């Protein structure tokens, strides 16, 4: 059933609480509902996302960013960035995987194998995850010619079809410059390649987000409890730390409810909101905690430490013919490639949008077009990390997120975007691209030092929006990793968290399908 007027539940205790209704979240919610006996509740702020087109149908996405839809968290004052920069969160059924673009990859091998082997995460590498992609997806390549792809799991993927003559021409475009189109998904890690790609949408233009694909199946089933419009403001423990429930209101300015869990609670608001949830309910940095006048109840220095993105730089060119004016989600290549010799995994990424992304270039005087296309490098594995932090004790107040952008010591992120800029200015420049390429409206041609470069990196930059990392899992005996191997939280019983915020290290791609994978590696750790 659903709920969406709380004074309504009577019966407000349940097995198992998951809170946070978006990608890891609902996946967990689902998976543990499957066994009939088992009574779950699925907690989410934002409401129910069925029957609501512009959450629903995945090419007007562009529409959500500070909508109503979106959290809305601009970032504290950037020492080497952009400091205008937001993070668009989404607070509606599904979280972000209701709102995104629908970019939809496995990991590498080679970075979730990393994760035990270099991270101390027992037990998390491919050999886990490989059959829990395959479950949780229907894969348009399915097939004994792929039998590493699912074609039974409830997250549709299909193929972006090469409609787009730009995209088209861009990829023979790569190849001129000597990365040849790949498959993606196939099992093995694309270093250098390219092509559309694989998004998880349904044939009817549906979003093929978490909550569509596990939630909206279930909502009748008599186990489970959908709960939406509803805020958690705290954790509830013992006595003995056990966690034994959360507390929500309805609004802002309303009575507080609460919810009990009799086996455990599983935390899945996502990176940034995550930490925040911990801090206030007493299970964070004790200084950070003691300054807004909480309780400490855990000393764990790593919550809200370690965040990190995949910073994301824009060249931007007018077309020389009409662009495209339909699209699956208007950002369908990807684009991989080494900018060093001796990689297994790509230390550069660029999408192809058939938009001028002027989201952050308008407000420093580059010109602006209708009719153009965008290239978007990111790090792949950048080194800069920055915090979640705690702006006051009260839940209400947006939290203090300082990704700490290209600030790493040896200056990694930024050598990586520079060299993106300009392969994305070579790629665009070759003879299969002549047709399309206009004048380059950001950075300009005027821009040409690294020096200069650079200057337009800092000021201009964005986010492909993948904060990851701030509640990472890690050895029972790293007092920096808040979780253990089994997404526990230490020093608490009860208590798990499944969603962004595990990340030991950024994957390589984009990572929402891998977020769904942690929900269904966390659903099968408690069952
Ligand atoms: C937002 C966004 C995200 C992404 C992209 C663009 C944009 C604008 N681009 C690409 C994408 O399309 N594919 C991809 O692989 N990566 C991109 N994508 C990032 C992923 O979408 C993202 O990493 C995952 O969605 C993260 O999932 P996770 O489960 O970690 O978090 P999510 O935000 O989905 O769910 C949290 C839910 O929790 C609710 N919430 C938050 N705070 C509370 C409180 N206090 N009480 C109750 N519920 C609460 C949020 O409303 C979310 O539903």
């Amino acid at each position: 059933m659903h709920i969406d007027n709380i004074e309504n539940l009577s019966d407000r205790e349940f097995d198992y609480i998951v809170v946070g209704g978006g990608s890891a979240g609902a996946a967990v919610a689902a998976r543990l509902s499957e066994d009939p006996a088992v009574s779950v509740a699925l907690v989410e702020a934002g409401p129910d996302d069925r029957g609501v087109p512009e959450v629903l149908q995945l090419d007007r996405w562009m529409e959500l960013l500070e909508s109503g839809y979106d959290w809305d968290y601009p970032i504290e004052p950037q020492e080497n960035g952009n400091s205008f920069m937001r993070h668009a969160r989404a607070k509606v059924m599904g979280g972000c995987s209701s709102h995104n673009s629908c970019i939809a990859f496995w990991a590498p091998r080679e970075d979730l194998d990393e994760w035990e082997a270099k991270y101390g995460a027992t037990g998390w590498n491919a050999e886990a995850a490989w059959p829990l992609y395959k479950r949780l997806e229907t894969n348009e390549d399915a097939g004994p010619d792929a039998p590493h792809h699912g074609d039974s799991g409830p997250v549709h993927l299909m193929n972006v079809p090469p409609k787009d003559p730009t995209g088209v021409a861009l990829l023979d475009a790569c190849e001129q410059a000597g990365i040849p189109r790949a498959k993606f998904n196939t099992g093995t890690t694309v270093v250098n390649g390219a092509n559309f790609f694989q998004i998880n949408r349904r044939a009817d233009g549906t979003r093929s987000s978490s909550s569509v694909s596990y939630i909206h199946p279930i909502v009748e089933q008599e186990n489970f409890t959908l709960l939406t419009g509803l805020r958690a403001r705290q954790l509830v423990f013992d006595a003995d730390r056990r966690c034994t429930g959360v507390d929500i209101v309805d609004s802002a300015f309303g009575h507080t409810h609460r919810l009990t869990a009799r086996n455990e609670v599983v935390l899945s608001t996502g990176a940034i909101d995550t930490p925040k949830l911990l801090m206030l309910s007493g299970i964070g940095p004790a200084a950070h905690l003691a300054e807004h006048g909480i309780e400490v109840l855990v000393d764990s220095p790593g919550v809200g430490e370690h965040l990190q993105d995949h910073p994301e730089g824009v060249v931007q060119f007018e077309a020389k013919q009409p662009m495209v004016a339909e699209s699956t989600q208007w950002w369908e290549i990807g684009i991989f490639t080494p900018t060093e010799d001796g990689l297994d995994r790509p230390d550069l990424m660029m999408h192809y949008g058939s938009v001028p992304f002027d989201m952050n270039t308008l407000r420093h005087g580059y010109p602006t077009t209708e009719n153009g296309f965008s290239l978007t490098p990111n790090v792949t594995h950048a080194r800069s990390r920055g915090t979640v932090r705690l702006r006051s004790r009260d839940f209400r107040d947006k939290p203090m997120v300082d990704p700490r952008y290209f600030t790493d010591p040896e200056g990694h992120d930024m050598r990586v975007m520079v060299a993106g800029i300009r392969k994305a200015r070579e790629i665009a420049a070759q003879p299969a691209m002549a047709e399309w390429t206009g004048r380059e409206l950001s950075p300009g041609v005027e821009a040409q030092t690294d020096e200069e470069l650079q200057d337009y990196i800092r000021k201009t930059h964005n986010t492909v929006y993948h904060p990851v990392g701030t509640v990472r899992m890690g050895a029972v005996e790293d007092e920096m990793s808040p979780l253990d191997p089994e997404l526990r939280v230490k020093g608490v019983t009860g208590l798990r968290v499944a969603d962004a915020s595990v990340m030991p290290e950024h994957v390589t791609v984009n990572p929402n399908i891998t977020v769904m994978m942690i929900g269904e590696r966390c659903a099968d750790l408690i069952r």
